[PDB]
RNA sequence: AAAA
RNA sequence: AAAA
């Protein structure tokens, strides 16, 4: 899949020039037609600031004005309708109207929008044009794109190309080359932050205390998050630290994560004030880092949901999941931890023993004496510490016990064991 | 250390305006004075494109013209002269001049310059202003700065703030807010790139192939680097995968890395052709990703050189190096590996026995079953594999042997063991 | 609890 | 080349 993302400012103010790109040439006010002709992408995203809009009767009319002006300009330059348009919240005082709010709303808004567009299945070839962009929208869009692509790179091959034309200068420019400014294979970077404090999801920009306190207390989302926070941090730590059983057992509820992000986004939306008379937009609520973390968390769950299975969870599944999630010494750590349990399983099966509901301590033949659960042992043994894991082997008639034992031996956390694992992993994440 | 980095284009064409920032107010053509007043940095860096240059016979004439116009503008506005100016290789055709080369040279040049300015001891508070920047020079400078700060964060606390003013509309705007667009605690990111093939240090942009193959063959750098490559990759993998003994034994020669980077940078500099009459700059050689990797590699060595000591290496020294360098399950694996060696050493010291130069396999009491060195066992056990490591206890009179064994027990790779480990770690870095 |  |  080939994805073209372009950063635009006041696109209607661009002068007619010509562009050079992939040994093609082109005449007009935009790079987008020659980029589409050479790169031939499956999908195009246009990112710009709402600060070009002029219809101040309401928020939906402002977006409608900006969107009509993009669609009119696409027909003019001949670029086709097969496009997504991200209308980011911009800032500044202009003659045609006034736009106020946190500038970082643009990062959170674009991140949210891109998280619903970037495919969560298959390889990605991503092309980014900064040519026409505002400094601030371009930098925040670059950053949001890189953050989600780093997460998609845990499951899939992700390549990224950046473009920028030579500087335009009126009255002297004959033609602009579209330069390559980046060519990267994106490294896998799983989410590596805890969920923050409840002061950090939605922040007052210009809303008084009575309205904010009442609004913050009205949100189901912050109530339900208080309750799941430690479970979600447990899951984040499972990709970061190499804990394949914790990855499956703490796998988040995607419907639930959707409704948290929906409720925060539409509360941010409802707090935007549009004054038709003064031609002022005030974004009275600002997004905080916690909204960004939730968006990334949902995206990471969509990227990895292919690996989630129906319990019970076998050694063979834990190998299979681990091969997709983990690399380097992390992956070898997991294979050493799983291998020790698999070896004992092969020996039991060889002698027609099939233990059920047995603590991992007993299965491995450890001392009943060492039942304290340390951070050190939970983290250094892929989360499979002998005092928190229970083992069950299915009974079968073995023929090749060395190939068969692994799929027939199931592991789960004990109820008590899970809660101690959750505490250790949550705590290790927060002291990163 | 507080560090201010600024991104400038045609700084002289900016209009007088009012800036708001940190409760202060400033009237001027530049953000720089109000940024310096409010942030009070220890050091300022200005990054701009050489494509502003006017009457050039030579590279030195180009750079003098540009530097002199920056110093005129600094004096004219608030700012002082405790300033580095990075004059970056830019691109495009302008009234006064024509600049041809790889646009990505700006990234490698700014990365090289910042690697010689950003301090490599102590915490970093870094401020980045993009308001006056060219789109392409701004992204490449942001990226370069983030790449180096990620390495610095392995050893020190690094915080990063980015700023961008509201958009300027000519003749209309009056006051401009300087907005915050990023606040970040920079995550530790050790270098995760292998050194590339020998075609990726310097590439012809505009050079005859006879001239290029002759230059290549004349470079001591590429000859020496052919010999050192696997060793340098072993050391990169040691921080990445958690191998504290390999980190000490393969610690690279800083004087030689300096020499390789200066030869590549000097060669790129001399391949730059200036035609006085047609006012044309051609950078005949482009920097490749391998110049980037050598710069990051020298920086990560400077950041970590305070941890290095001479042989021998105690279990106590390896705990402390691991405590500074490693986190999560990587550190807890180091501690378990080292702890098993210490435990066994206490048992020997209790019996008054002080064995020397003994294979780790024999020291731990391993049998004969396997003597092969698997990537799995090297990477999963913090590079302390049983067949490649030799243990020496240096005899003392034990009183509290459980407190004393760590000081007096030393580990070393065997000469044959070091080679296999290098091959395994080098290959792991290249696959992942 | 031979690589727990 | 502060809405190429």
């Amino acid at each position: 899949m080939k994805l073209l993302v372009v950063s635009w400012g006041d696109f209607e103010r661009a002068k007619e020039t010509k562009y050079r790109f992939g040994g093609e040439t082109s005449v007009g006010p935009s790079t987008l037609p020659i980029l589409q002709k050479v790169i031939k992408p499956d999908w195009t995203v246009i990112v710009l600031s709402d600060t070009i809009g002029k219809d101040f009767s309401s928020v939906e009319t402002l977006r409608e004005d900006v969107r009509n002006r993009v669609m009119d300009f696409l027909d003019r330059i001949g670029a086709g309708r097969e496009v997504d348009v991200i209308i980011a919240p911009g800032i500044g005082e202009f003659t045609h109207g006034s736009f106020r709010g946190s500038a970082m709303d643009a990062y959170y808004y674009v991140l949210h929008a891109l998280s619903e567009i970037i495919p969560t299945k298959g390889d990605l070839e991503v092309h980014f044009d900064s040519t026409h962009g505002l400094n601030y929208v371009t930098l925040l869009t670059y950053r949001a794109l890189k953050d989600l692509l780093g997460i998609a790179a845990v499951m899939n091959t992700v390549t990224f190309y950046a473009y920028n034309s030579d500087p335009f200068v009126p009255k002297i420019t004959k033609e602009l080359n579209i330069n390559t400014i980046e060519t990267t294979m994106v490294k896998p970077t799983p989410l590596s932050e805890p969920l923050p404090g409840f002061d950090e999801y939605l922040c007052p920009y210009s809303m008084e205390r009575a309205e904010f306190v009442r609004l913050k207390g009205s949100l189901n989302t912050l109530k339900n998050l208080r309750k799941e926070k430690k479970k979600l941090e447990a899951w984040i730590g499972s990709l970061l630290f190499g804990l394949p059983l914790l990855f499956l057992e703490e796998f988040p509820d995607i419907g639930r994560l959707e409704s948290y992000i929906e409720e925060l986004a539409e509360t941010w939306g409802g707090a935007i004030a549009v004054n038709a008379e003064e031609k002022a937009v005030t974004r009275r609520l600002a997004f905080g880092s916690g909204f960004g973390t939730l968006v990334k968390l949902l995206f990471q769950a969509r990227i990895t949901r292919g690996l989630l299975v129906e319990e019970p969870y076998s050694i063979e599944k834990l190998y299979s999941v681990s091969d997709r999630l983990f690399r380097g010494s992390t992956l070898q750590r997991v294979r050493v931890a799983l291998g020790k349990i698999e070896d004992k399983a092969i020996k039991y099966a060889r002698k027609g023993a099939f233990p059920r509901d047995i603590p991992l301590r007993d299965f491995l033949g450890f001392d009943a004496a060492n039942r304290e659960v340390s951070p050190r042992n939970v983290l250094a043994h892929a989360g499979l510490e002998a005092n928190v894991v229970e083992v069950s082997m299915e009974a079968w008639e073995p023929k090749r016990p060395e190939e068969e034992a692994g799929r027939h031996t199931h592991l789960k956390y004990t109820p008590v064991g899970l809660k101690k694992v959750e505490d250790i992993v949550s705590r290790a994440l927060k002291e990163s």
